[PDB]
């Protein structure tokens, strides 16, 4: 099956509608309407630099997480309320804030998106 960083990049990377067209290509429209999601509009190299940069706890209490030293554009979606199953509609949204992801193996990379701060 797909390893985890590669369900990361699936989910998260991307180098009120916006959303529609990705929580529908990336297969997160697919067996549920995923609530919510956060795709990162920078360089794969760039996000997986955040392994190395600022160590911070992940939401869950394990110590993986890593908060980015610069900001990064990112698109938040989140599903409006007559959006139900399988229409899924979405919010699209934009920010520019630091990025936190939880990093595991060897080579170290991204696993899970955490957070935006």
């Amino acid at each position: 099956k797909e390893t985890a960083a590669a369900k990361f990049e699936r989910q998260h990377m991307d180098s009120s509608n916006y959303c529609n067209q990705m929580m529908k290509s990336r297969n997160l429209t697919k067996d549920r309407c995923k609530p919510v999601n956060t795709f990162v509009h920078e360089s794969l190299a760039d996000v997986q630099a955040v392994c190395s940069q600022k160590n911070v706890a992940c939401k869950n209490g394990q110590t993986n997480c890593y908060q980015s030293y610069s900001t990064m554009s990112i698109t938040d979606c989140r599903e409006t309320g007559s959006s139900k199953y399988p229409n899924c509609a979405y919010k699209t949204t934009q920010a520019n804030k630091h990025i936190i992801v939880a990093c595991e193996g060897n080579p170290y990379v991204p696993v899970h998106f955490d957070a935006s701060v």
